[PDB]
């Protein structure tokens, strides 16, 4: 169910006319980091993304733009182009979620972990953002819990999907049976933001990833084999009280051929996430 | 015929909904997109509102149609929107409304009885005026056609104007009083497809059937495209007697085969027969 | 002992000197208005294509004779080459199918929509057409209720496939050589298999499983729809539906072409041999 | 107006086993001489011109057939692929012109020339051959006395176009559509204008409206005239000359090609048009 | 309109100080260079230098306007040098000397009289001379203009010639009889453009002010461009009042936007109104 | 030398004449347009307007101008409007007027008298000024001479400001990355020192280090002696000039590009820091 949006107008005057811009990094972003302003009449406080105007820059501001419109996206409030340095640089002022990261929420929980209707919350409002951008043809191509984002600390606060640095657009017959390949034959895959979902589905309920260097280190080969061939398991100290039904789940979104992997309609659909309601 | 300077396009962002109520009520179909009926929500003033998908095409459409929407004969831009829907960005062109009717209907609607040589003189006048502004601003409209030309209103002091920019195209180290045409402006002949179309609405007003039609009532067929080709077409007698050798000469300069043989704007409105009707 | 078909061999004299060609539209094809004819010598009715001679109207002609030898496509009586206003056209002659069209079945049910034992008889019939396509290496891209005709009114008529003005072909140890490296295709006859589902959709419940909500020829949100597989099955037609259909249904309209099921698997599948 | 015609059938028994070759040089074509031969089984003539089997000479073949179906165009009887030497061969048999050329008619009137009304009715002949290729989209490209022959040497015999040795293929809302939108032209049919303009000079007055003042056959003063659109009309031969005609000829020889007369206009002009 | 055997161009080599003495007294400025008053050394002759730094746009230049020198409607080259000056090679165009003024000076001198019919024909025909020369030598001016044709001396039976180069180029890379022009010489660049020219010096001596000017006065306007193109100019009643309808639609016909529709020089150099100068 | 956050460049479409007033009166000609009189209608306040015809090169200029501006030693730019013309998209660049005159017209007013070292120093250092900004933001002017920079009044408090972006082009471990490393030259900001180099000679003197002997705009002799690095500082105006301003021009007169000085070594130079 889709509605008529505004258009991205870009403001040009000197974003310090408007806002009282401090250096308390919020957080750091894929292209840029995000610092702590004011609004200079409402005393109110916002996010604000500062990138060099390119071609990347213009991307992640375009897609960011289109997915904003949707309640489980980090809203633009508005977009300025202004110079500094001679240079033109694109700053994006956002509101502020401050009730942590995801990445946060897991951490406090440590080998305690989630319930399965705890984990299955926070998978569901993480496919309502995934499902927006796939049915609007943007794959974000870096969902991890470091990028979702919590409104407030409150327990009704809304999990949303931030930093487009990554971001693609994925995209003589008749309608009725006009297959899916005819249509829009696909750029990019929106695919490897299912296998994110089953990464991070892994975690919401063990604690651990299902692939990891073995010592500890960022990234090794074996690590890097393991998951090109699908080397995983759920190990049965914190696996044992699982269902088979979320763990057939996490298999169908760890497949390794990205075709064979399941859709976010598929996700959305599943009565895992659906106990949620 | 003076030029002014005028405004630049300023494409709004904020959603068409906010200043404007959108109707379902289809008030046309055009080259690449309906056209429906909205009100202003402040002056409650009824609009006809474009909708492109936002494309090359799309952007084509609204920079030519802006800059030809300047002149009294072209139907008038309003606003020009660009809003999202499905995640797509679109253009929302809201233009003033045309309940006259279209130049086709008030064609269908003689029938039989056709028009006289002053009264097709004057609709084509308005036509040419349309077509002269775009070719001085170098536009070629490509879709000349009744269908695209529509009145203000019913009343009889209504203004023919011309719509519909889907087709349109751009067609564009020596002493100034002297510069030939060519070495301005190479032209690849896009404009003199407009005078074809004058030609042909011309031939229809005087009798009321086209110069070059399908014998057995077809859309297009192979002997009816080497007529066109050919330049094989006649003026017949039962409706074509009373007709004039000044309005037929008009007719075989227009319909001429080669392009570079047919006749330009300028001399289409600087003809007798099309100044016969010109308030002096 | 040795099973080989004639190849086609284009006649070049006028076609009126064997058939009596009428101006009555027998139907409209994706390159071509198909016609009544008479055979001079035997009075018997015939359906003339005509086409413009040019690569595409080759491609229609020879495809459509490969597949004519075939039960379950429109037989091919004749092909000539002609002259019309200077240029050379294609004239296909084919037998008549009186029948009408499965679209036109499938609008006189309406609301009763079809039993499943009347659909698999029905979608055993077009998926063997589809057989034949797909074994000699043809995707039809344009299966639709609209390009099958029934042979006759009667009630053991034939249902055929017809215009193949969309087709296009598709294309060590012996023993153990897999199909990519034999034939690597370019994933065209999934299309046909997607078309299959939707069709069983309608025939099931009487509307398709994507529309526009307002009644538009094609929309964003059906365009959306399409992608993402956004699809249900509405429990009031759909309430005494067995879930094997269901699942048959599911495979066909999956949207990752390479995940949808096979003209073989279709074929052997219980549902559709429900029909013996 | 047009109708259906059959397309061309090439037979490709040996054309000895059907005809008797003889060595008897009826003419001398742009890419092959025409020969004299005979019919086994009704001893008739005919003749027959050998090509070497090419692209040029199946572009000629077949340009040829296709014009063959007007009357004003030598008539095909049949084509034959052949060998000879290991090389493929085309061999034409066309029907006899005993009549002679147009050349040779207007060599033997010589300063006497023709009158308005005999150049007329030359010319009307001339220009239904031009219509028809015109119309089917081709430009002959050699429209000269030389290949125009009489059927026979009868009062009622016809002019006929032969030797499509440089003829070339022109080509690849309907109410509106401007000819450059439909067809945008290939080849320039204005040249065959150019040549009906020519042809017209020569009947009216026995010699060509350029030529080399020393009689060579072509020189640097005849290209410049040609091209500057240089020449006269003499008032010994010219004084009672009509000014209508004078007039028609302006507009075939006008240098610039978009600006000369189309085939249509030739064949609607009242001189061309009071023959019949 | 016959041809003859013409000498080539034979550059010399000499200093041109050997055989003429060079004055600083600028003539005239051409396209691509100054037009000095020199002496021949011997006769005690005037004229007139042109000193083009040579390259292959001088060499097309020399080359062009050799070829065209061999006719009486274009100022003569006496001879051409190729000499070293500041150690670069350069071409000397030495050129008979045309002390008549320009026909631009003539039509500004006239000023709101113009000209007559009978003497506008005149003028126009001497132009129509030299570029009928041109064109049927395949050589294309492109800038035919009132100060580019030079009077040879202030008597009244001077002729008019055509001088610069600066832009010219060269409009070229079967049965004889019944060929047709474009089967022999497709065109390269159009003749066309001196044809528009003509309609314009035309307008020009038959009124006082051209056919397409800036209504600001000012050199080029984008008005006056799109003028230009759509063929926007009239007969303004008070000076075209008397002028007759022949004169008038020889110049529509020149004026023609498109160049295929345009007058060739063969036509323009038979109508009855440039031939009327000699009755 | 501070950097700050500046405003983008937001050009205006609405007609130009719904804001000013636009005279005819010419207050200069510039590279690509001339400079026209206009006034506020609002506030009646009079600004200068160049017109440039929408295209790739005005494009550059009127962004290179932009980032400019921003310096007070560079013309301001109070508005930038893409307005429609003949139906041509054109860019009307609004600045402040600069009413004091070029300094050029100072330099002429003075004459064989010429200005002494300090208050040469004192207009090469606020020519440097503009010179310093441009470099540091990447942009070579291409175009430094007198007749571009102009004063802001007829007043002793008047600024000299940089003018005409119609040739101007953009140029493009922490610790120890060298300058060619971060960002290799696509053009050269060194032809701007050397316009330096004559403006600083012609103020000291009156006439220029290199010029064409018969007074001639350019000559092969003036392009050679530029080429050789052909001056000298003739003793009758040269003979008490100091040898730290003839050093200071020998550095910026090199021939070598990659001799010359650089702006910052320029703009720390005893001579033109002096003036303070
Ligand atoms: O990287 C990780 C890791 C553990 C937890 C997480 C983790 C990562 C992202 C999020 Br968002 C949230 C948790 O990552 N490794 C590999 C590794 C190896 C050696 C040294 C350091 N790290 C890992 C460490 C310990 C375990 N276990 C100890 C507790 N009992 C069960 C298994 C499992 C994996
Ligand atoms: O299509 C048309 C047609 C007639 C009038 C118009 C027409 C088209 C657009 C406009 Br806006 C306004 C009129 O089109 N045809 C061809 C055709 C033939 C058979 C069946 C359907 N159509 C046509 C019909 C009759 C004539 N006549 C012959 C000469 N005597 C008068 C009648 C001419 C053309
Ligand atoms: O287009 C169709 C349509 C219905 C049936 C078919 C159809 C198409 C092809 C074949 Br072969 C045979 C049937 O198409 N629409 C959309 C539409 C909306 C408004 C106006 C026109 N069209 C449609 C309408 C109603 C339903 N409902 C039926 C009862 N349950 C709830 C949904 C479903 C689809
Ligand atoms: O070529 C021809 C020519 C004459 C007749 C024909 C001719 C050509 C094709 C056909 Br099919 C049928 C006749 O061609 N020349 C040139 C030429 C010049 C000198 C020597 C040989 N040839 C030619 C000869 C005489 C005249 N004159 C006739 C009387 N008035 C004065 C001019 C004109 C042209
Ligand atoms: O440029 C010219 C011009 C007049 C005459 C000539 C001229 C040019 C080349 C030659 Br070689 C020989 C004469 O040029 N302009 C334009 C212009 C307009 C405003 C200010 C400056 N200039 C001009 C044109 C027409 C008129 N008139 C209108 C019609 N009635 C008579 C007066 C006046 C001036
Ligand atoms: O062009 C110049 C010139 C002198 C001063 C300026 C000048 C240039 C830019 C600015 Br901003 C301000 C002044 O230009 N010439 C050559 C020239 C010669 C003849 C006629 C025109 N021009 C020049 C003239 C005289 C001298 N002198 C030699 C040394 N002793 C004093 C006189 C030097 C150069
Ligand atoms: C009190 C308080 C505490 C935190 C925050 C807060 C922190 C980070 C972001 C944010 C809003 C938008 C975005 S976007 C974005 C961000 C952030 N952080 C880095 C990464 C995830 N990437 C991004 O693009 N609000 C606000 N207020
Ligand atoms: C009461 C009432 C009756 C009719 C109308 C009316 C109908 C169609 C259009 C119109 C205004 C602009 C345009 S533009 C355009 C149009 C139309 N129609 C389709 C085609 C020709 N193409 C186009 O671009 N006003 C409005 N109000
Ligand atoms: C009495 C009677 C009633 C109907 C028919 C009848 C109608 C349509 C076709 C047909 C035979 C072959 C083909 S082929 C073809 C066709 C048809 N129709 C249009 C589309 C589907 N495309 C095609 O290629 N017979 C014959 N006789
Ligand atoms: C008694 C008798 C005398 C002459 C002829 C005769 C001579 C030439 C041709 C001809 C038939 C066809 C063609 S075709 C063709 C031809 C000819 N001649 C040369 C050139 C013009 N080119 C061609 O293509 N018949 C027949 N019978
Ligand atoms: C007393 C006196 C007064 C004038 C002249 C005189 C002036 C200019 C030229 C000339 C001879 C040849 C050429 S050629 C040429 C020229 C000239 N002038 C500039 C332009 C038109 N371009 C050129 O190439 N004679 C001679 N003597
Ligand atoms: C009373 C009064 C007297 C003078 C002026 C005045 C003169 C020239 C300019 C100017 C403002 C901007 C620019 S920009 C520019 C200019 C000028 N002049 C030509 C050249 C240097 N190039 C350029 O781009 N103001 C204004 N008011
Ligand atoms: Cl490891
Ligand atoms: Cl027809
Ligand atoms: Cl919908
Ligand atoms: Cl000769
Ligand atoms: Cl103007
Ligand atoms: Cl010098």
């Amino acid at each position: 169910q889709f509605h008529v949006k505004s258009g991205l107008q870009i403001k040009k005057n000197a974003i310090i006319d408007d806002y009282k811009v401090t250096s308390q990094v919020l957080g750091l972003g894929i292209n840029g980091k995000v610092l702590q302003i004011f609004n200079k009449r409402t005393q109110e406080k916002f996010a604000l993304k500062m990138l060099q105007d390119c071609p990347k820059a213009r991307r992640e501001v375009e897609l960011h733009w289109r997915a904003s419109q949707c309640p489980h996206i980090v809203r633009i409030v508005d977009v300025y182009e202004n110079l500094y340095a001679g240079r033109k640089c694109l700053l994006i002022v956002m509101e502020c979620l401050d009730g942590g990261e995801l990445f946060s929420r897991i951490q406090d929980r440590g080998d305690q972990a989630f319930t399965e209707r705890e984990a299955s919350e926070i998978m569901k409002s993480i496919g309502e953002a995934i499902q927006y951008l796939h049915s609007i043809n943007i794959a974000h191509r870096d969902v991890k819990p470091e990028n979702l984002l919590y409104t407030s600390k409150r327990p009704n606060a809304i999990l949303k999907l931030t930093d487009f640095g990554f971001a693609k657009e994925t995209t003589c017959y008749t309608p009725y049976y006009v297959a899916p390949e005819v249509l829009g034959p696909e750029k990019y895959d929106k695919s490897c933001d299912m296998w994110s979902l089953g990464v991070i589905m892994y975690i919401l309920l063990c604690g651990y990833p299902p692939f990891y260097s073995n010592h500890g280190l960022a990234i090794s080969p074996g690590m890097k084999t393991r998951i090109r061939m699908g080397q995983y398991e759920f190990p049965n100290p914190e696996w044992s009280e699982v269902s088979e039904e979320v763990k057939m789940l996490i298999r169908n979104l760890l497949k390794t051929e990205p075709t064979q992997r399941m859709t976010i309609t598929e996700f959305m659909n599943h009565p895992w996430i659906m106990q949620s309601t």
